[PDB]
């Protein structure tokens, strides 16, 4: 719910960016909060929480998704963004 | 009509990708809700349904795509997905 | 004029598919209703019209459209699509 | 000023397209309707004019622009296009 | 705050931009201005600081991110870029 | 300030192309009218000028890029484009 951390898992393509999503989020208690298409055919998924939620979601998310479709290209936690780095960062994603 | 399984197939271009989406359709009571193109050349086509018909379709639009142009990246299919991810799953799409 | 099938082909770059375009209409009476940029250089063209009509349409707009810079990359025919399918088909194209 | 056939240079980048769109313009009495970011990195430049002109036209742009970056993907010609073809063409450029 | 020197990182996709901001701001007093999807999977982080700044920012982004994901394309400094330059840097990142 | 020479070079990422922005407008004085994303990976950068200070500057664009990130795809002058061309080319960039 209030927890500063950053997940992140990018992908070759939407599907196995949803999987990721998918297995993050019933993982632990992390907030979905973007899916960014990024041209070349490369998708992020970005998650939210507290440190040991997006350490296990991350965790999750990876194994996961790395069997699905063109795949896995990176799995990253950041535990505290610096402020600046809020700025970039996704409120909420767009469906 | 009410089924919240989600079935996912990714192609690359977007004409296997309507392919998928017709067989899927054809194979099982499933709604299309989004046709995603990904960036890289990648398309993602998205149906709704209950489990069994969305097991049904994904594999009707798999078999049916592969032959078509540049073919198949991934089939997939999440019976029951978290409630943060649909916050980046499409209600509609557009056309 | 009121025929549903649906004819589509899918280039690598936006030349091919006009001659794609220009071979499939004047090949027999369909309507062309969307030229979509797919990313990743793909472009695909849509046609619609009866079932004989578009049958002859991408017969004309393939043999066309494999001859004209980086060329075809799939031709081909849904005759009924399904109902679900009109949702992501483009009613006119953008130009 | 009022002919209806059409010259294509379809390159590899945006550079060697505003060589191509030069060349054209200045070899015979064309307009320029169109450059296009295909995706991929192709460019697409459309010329309208008499068919002597856009033959001319398009000659000199494909010798112009292959010596340029990244070079020339097609060079292609349509003296009449289908009434239909109109839809996908554009009618000038967006700067 | 008021420094106008530039630091650029490059990154293949991005997950690396994100760990390069989050490296660069934690480095040393400069400001996120913005982070710009170039297309085929390109992902560029620009800050703004005095040259010190801006200097032990850029290296310490790029030792950071080129253990991630697909990692690092370039890292570049400009102390004091031309006044016409202005015009084509980000004033706020879009997230 | 009044010339209407054009100078264009195009580079693999963004920076690279913003290395050569800013070399080009401290060669000579010219102005720097757009930044392109072009897809694929693609950017190019065009300044307007008179013809020395063109060719100056796209020379020193050229020299200073080709070390920067993925480089140099393309560097070229046009010292006098057709009237029409001008439909093509940006008037001020879009930061």
């Amino acid at each position: 719910v209030t927890g500063i951390a950053l997940g992140m898992i990018e992908t070759r393509g939407l599907v196995p960016a949803i999987e990721a999503a998918d297995a993050m989020t019933k993982a632990a208690e992390v907030r979905l909060v973007g899916r960014q298409f990024v041209g070349g055919g490369y998708v992020t998924v970005l998650v939210r929480g507290e440190t040991g939620a997006v350490n296990a979601a991350v965790r999750a998310g990876a194994d996961a998704c790395e069997r699905v479709g063109d795949g896995l290209v990176a799995a990253h936690i950041i535990a505290r963004v610096h402020s600046e780095v809020e700025n970039i960062l996704p409120k909420a994603p767009q469906a």
